[PDB]
């Protein structure tokens, strides 16, 4: 009780596919579909990964502007919820991927649902290291346009960013 809630191990089963992701133009290139939804374990002290509507690389075809979109389009309206992007930018030497821990929570939403997470919020930021920064969200409209996300790691002249080109 004290402890609060914390986050169970085989979290690193979904991160580590994520965190050992080959290039995204040449092997991840074709597996490149990345979302991970993580819920309140039954005990309420736990926190897991359980099975949520994603998107694939193929499913993104030129309807989507950016594969955040399908997260902040499913995203809960009133509760709290972790949601995991992989940050992609493109600069005129080369470019790279890497992971961004998402905390995603209402002002609506369950204060208990929100202290659970808190608890947690730690402990799932300090189990990813393979993150470079941390993102936090609590806005509809704000996480609604993906320039935000992407805006996060900073460097408009990038060439791609969170797929949207320049």
């Amino acid at each position: 009780m004290a402890s609060g809630v914390t986050v169970n191990d085989e979290v690193i089963k979904v991160f580590n596919d994520m965190k050992v992701r080959k290039s995204s133009t040449q092997e991840e290139i074709k597996k490149r579909k990345k979302a991970v939804l993580f819920c309140l374990s039954d005990d309420k002290r736990q926190i897991i990964v359980e099975e949520a509507k994603q998107i694939l690389v193929g499913d993104i075809g030129d309807t989507v502007e950016d594969p955040y979109t399908s997260f902040v389009k499913l995203l809960p309206l009133n509760d709290c919820r972790y949601a995991l992007y992989d940050a992609t930018y493109e600069t005129k030497e080369s470019k790279k991927e890497d992971l961004v821990f998402i905390f995603w929570a209402p002002e609506s939403a369950p204060l208990k649902s929100k202290m659970i997470y808190a608890s947690s919020k730690d402990a799932i930021k300090k189990k990813f290291t393979g993150i470079k920064h941390e993102w936090q969200v609590n806005g509809l409209d704000d996480i609604k346009d993906r320039s935000t996300l992407g805006e996060k790691l900073g460097g408009n002249v990038v060439v791609s960013l969170e797929g949207k080109p320049l």
